[PDB]
């Protein structure tokens, strides 16, 4: 599934992500946009064998379990196969798990190099939320 911008914004606000640990909805919208462009199926396998999964590109080394990473922690307790669902609930719960660690949304490098420090509202702008 390739979410619409505010289809995903509404799905994230109905998931309680608005201002979760200090990060307004614009942060999450923009982070998803620049991690996978609103794609739940997206996947990226990086030379160490770990793999970024889902709409938030959660890595398969700390957070999920795919059974083919030699690391390999499963801190969200989840098969990455559930992070590739149409429903974003698994990814949202694991992301609340991650963002509550003290690194914050700096755990997602795309949000850090494109979103962090911007007027992120413009992502939930015109949303009809
Ligand atoms: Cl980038």
């Amino acid at each position: 599934k390739v979410f619409g911008r505010c289809e995903l914004a509404a799905a994230m606000k109905r998931h309680g992500l608005d201002n979760y640990r200090g990060y307004s909805l614009g942060n999450w919208v923009c982070a998803a946009k620049f991690e996978s462009n609103f794609n739940t199926q997206a996947t990226n396998r990086n030379t160490d064998g770990s793999t970024d999964y889902g709409i938030l590109q959660i890595n398969s080394r700390w957070w999920c379990n795919d059974g083919r990473t030699p690391g390999s922690r499963n801190l969200c307790n989840i098969p990455c196969s559930a992070l590739l669902s149409s429903d974003i609930t698994a990814s949202v719960n694991c992301a609340k798990k991650i963002v509550s660690d003290g690194n914050g949304m700096n755990a997602w490098v795309a949000w850090r190099n494109r979103c962090k420090g911007t007027d992120v509202q413009a992502w939930i702008r015109g949303c009809r939320l």
